[PDB]
């Protein structure tokens, strides 16, 4: 009976639905477990008074979408992959948790007599982008007494060499310049607890993968988070963030795309990162995780069962192409001891209620966001496919769409391939991407 929009409510009134609408309003898609709620406004945020004062004085009146969601994850010391393009407020999204961390260290702990390099390094692919980041970092950092030094090309080595001697809290750099400096020990990463790769896809495109690898090799290994479920446990990671000086490092990667090289970087640099993806409200394929299995038709039922046996978050939807399929597949599942609905309102209530866990259906209303869509039969055109996978929701948890492809589906391979190659939240599937039938438009 309370039908207010969330923006009419106080923070402590926010419901699950309100958070869903909220993420829809800002086009916030995520991946990872136990994502903290996004920031509704600066005032509504739990940022320290002095931090908010600097935010307010710099003029940033409202958090941008990436800032809304990434900032709270960063404040739990969690790694992040942020999918968003320059101009979207990425820089402040990563700068803010760092500034909270630095300026809240005990003075006794902020004390070091010898110069031990930066608390943070921000790596950019180009001199032009690095300077943008620098200007913004200075404007945030100076009021807070935080020093920033740029290690980039296009600047004198005297000036650069000098500035280095003075000590700093943040270094902004380009890969080529940074490796040379490390290789000559003009700078060390002894107290670095914050690693940022900005435009990692562009770094890859420029040929910087090996240099970015070699740079990682200079970070002290013993401050990396453990590779376990604990790396994305909020209670534990929050307690680690607050642990001040001795926390695990955190790493942030920003990129517009996820080709395999970028995924390699991520596997090395990051531990159980959360994904924050902004945009594509109208284009589900860009923002829904898609997986495909090529098989013969006779293999479909056993692959489905194997998938189901792995367990799922009900409800899920399985799509088939013909209504007879719908009915017979549904029977078999109820035989395997599954609660299956076929496809009026009555069906969705049970699903919504938890009664039924699996909806079987053809391309033919209105239904909740689902964790998983399975295309047991692939759609006959890419527009129907798009509409199907769109059922994981407009925003919020990416969800997963799993598609069974056979040779009878060859006429949608090229467009299916495009749908996935344009999906930064999806892994490139060489089985389809390299397939002889996915190379040219059909007809
Ligand atoms: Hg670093």
């Amino acid at each position: 009976w309370d039908d207010r929009h969330w923006s009419q409510k106080k923070l402590d009134e926010m419901t699950d639905r309100d958070w869903r609408i909220f993420r829809e309003d800002y086009s916030i898609t995520t991946k990872g477990g136990k994502i903290p709620n996004p920031i509704r406004s600066w005032k509504d945020s739990s940022l320290p008074p002095h931090i908010l004062e600097v935010i307010d004085k710099c003029g940033y009146k409202e958090p941008t979408p990436i800032q809304r969601q990434a900032i709270p994850i960063g404040l739990q010391n969690r790694d992040i992959i942020g999918v968003a393009e320059t101009g979207s407020g990425k820089t402040a999204a990563f700068l803010i948790p760092l500034l909270v961390w630095i300026t809240t260290l005990p003075k006794i702990d902020r004390i070091e007599e010898s110069d031990q390099g930066p608390y943070a390094i921000i790596l950019a692919p180009t001199r032009e982008l690095a300077q943008q980041i620098e200007e913004e970092t200075i404007k945030f950092g100076k009021p807070l007494g935080i020093r920033t030094v740029a290690v980039i090309g296009g600047i004198s080595r005297e000036d650069q060499g000098f500035r280095l001697r003075m000590g700093c809290e943040i270094v902004i750099a380009t890969p080529g310049r940074l490796i040379d400096v490390l290789e000559n020990r003009y700078l060390v990463l002894s107290r670095c607890t914050y690693v940022v790769l900005d435009e990692a896809d562009r770094m890859i495109d420029m040929g910087f993968e090996p240099d970015v690898q070699k740079i990682l090799e200079h970070m002290p290994v013993s401050n990396q988070k453990p590779d376990t479920d604990e790396a994305e446990d909020p209670e534990k990671m929050l307690a680690n963030f607050e642990s001040g000086k001795h926390k695990y490092r955190q790493t942030v990667m920003f990129t517009a795309t996820m080709p395999p090289a970028v995924e390699r970087l991520a596997r090395s640099y990051l531990r159980r990162p959360a994904v924050v993806y902004i945009g594509s409200a109208g284009k589900p394929h860009e923002r829904v995780e898609q997986k495909v299995f090529l098989m013969s038709e006779s293999e479909k039922r056993k692959k489905l069962l194997a998938i189901l046996e792995q367990g799922f978050d009900p409800p899920i939807i399985i799509f088939v192409n013909q209504k007879k399929g719908c009915d017979v597949l549904a029977k078999s599942l109820e035989k395997m001891g599954y609660n299956a609905c076929t496809l009026r309102e009555f069906a969705l209530s049970n699903l919504k209620a938890g009664a039924k866990d699996i909806l079987v259906a053809t391309d033919v209303i209105d239904i909740q966001d689902v964790s998983m869509v399975v295309n047991y039969d692939m759609a006959k055109n890419i527009e129907d496919y798009i509409h199907r996978i769109g059922r994981t929701g407009r925003a919020g948890k990416s969800g997963v769409a799993i598609t069974f492809l056979t040779k009878e589906d060859s006429a949608v391979f090229y467009e299916l391939k495009q749908a996935i190659l344009e999906s930064p939240v999806s892994s490139c599937p060489p089985e389809l991407a390299n397939h002889p039938d996915a190379q040219h438009k059909p007809g």
